[PDB]
């Protein structure tokens, strides 16, 4: 079961199979192997990859929105790797996966998120969109993506559900970063106006050491190499 | 069953009832509806948005690779519309989902695709990756994408998978583009060299008509609202 980690931001216990399948599988690099700046970058591949893991993900979220009351209406996906999870589980439910992506990306009548002005060392925050009417009035929504970072875009969902007039069921991410305190810092923002948004996590990053770093060792090549040059490393 | 409309590129039957779900919920938008300029943009929402059509895809599908002898071993899907639905076959086959995704965007060591250059009034093609080892000698690869228009990411699966020393089981796609000739150009492309590559389809855009426009008749405002406009629509 979840359990309050703080108010409203709620943590898999780290007992159950799930949490322990996550723990196994889950792989880490560093920026030399990564494309972005972080210390420790937790690729989606290393859970898609693994049948079991996915599998497990599947199953339990969607076992966890059938016994749900009242249940979901839509589940909103974030691009790219919240389209990794969403479907198969909105395939089980019967319900319609929403893609939220950039306006470029997006087809028909559009509805864009407004995100805050950027903190010094900043960091450009994205306008997000979602189809105008994909989720209407009554809609019970239930976000996902595969990690809760800095949030800004789990802000830009509840955005727009709250601009679709429907609202928020939780906001789900398969892996949750609580250092950088996104679920506490939305539950305060603007005078505590979504202090109500349930946020959801199966693995904390606390969980992840050493032993989940996918790092090459003692590696002195480049991260990237052209298909060229693999082909010429087997015969072929 | 798959009909052959030219050598090695085949097209379900229409008369499939995945066809005509297809057929009847698919929604294209015009470039005053769309982010990109091509004459009727094909919405992969209008099929995930479907309860009812991305089951059919999923049954079919995972039939499909259950029944085939050898069995696919991994299915790669592209950055970010084969996302929707590769997961969702990988999680019921057994299989890993493997990410075709630009640099930025993957993590550890990676491959390249060598993409071909453009032609006058060109479109800058783009070099996509995959994780150096996510697919191994003897994999048999299924890749997938929402759409077979140009086939310039098809290419660069096709020249990762040789890469990596496995072989490609076939490039499925919800709908083609049979005018855009993308099978029989990599049918045909560097002496015939990638001639054994099947191809497979489940609708052909010649079978969406204007009943499938998706475009909001006699409106003459923006395409894209912000959150804040929106909300003063309704009471709130």
């Amino acid at each position: 079961p979840f359990k309050e980690v703080s108010p409203n931001s709620f943590l898999l216990d780290d007992s159950h199979a799930l949490s322990q399948l996550l723990k196994k599988s889950y792989r880490w690099y560093s920026p030399v192997f990564s494309p972005r700046n972080v210390p420790r970058f937790a690729d989606v591949s290393s859970i898609t990859e693994s049948p079991e893991t996915l599998k497990a993900i599947r199953d339990f979220l969607v076992q966890r929105y059938r016994a749900m009351s009242p249940a979901p209406t839509h589940i909103l996906g974030f691009d790219a790797r919240g389209f990794l999870f969403g479907p198969m589980i909105a395939v089980e439910l019967e319900i319609p996966f929403v893609l939220m992506r950039k306006a470029d990306k997006n087809a028909g009548l559009l509805i864009r998120s407004e995100p805050y002005e950027k903190e010094y060392k900043e960091a450009a925050p994205e306008v997000m969109t979602i189809r105008y009417g994909s989720i209407g009035k009554g809609s019970r929504v239930v976000l996902i993506d595969d990690v809760l970072a800095t949030g800004g875009t789990a802000l830009s969902g509840l955005q727009l559900v709250e601009a679709s007039d429907a609202v928020v069921v939780e906001m789900v991410s398969i892996l949750s970063i609580p250092f950088l305190k996104a679920a506490e810092k939305i539950h305060s923002t603007a005078n505590s106006r979504y202090k109500d948004i349930k946020f959801i996590s199966l693995l904390s990053d606390d969980a992840l050491t050493e032993e989940n770093c996918g790092d090459s060792k003692n590696y002195t090549g480049p991260r990237v190499l052209s298909c060229g040059d693999v082909l010429a490393e087997h015969p072929h």
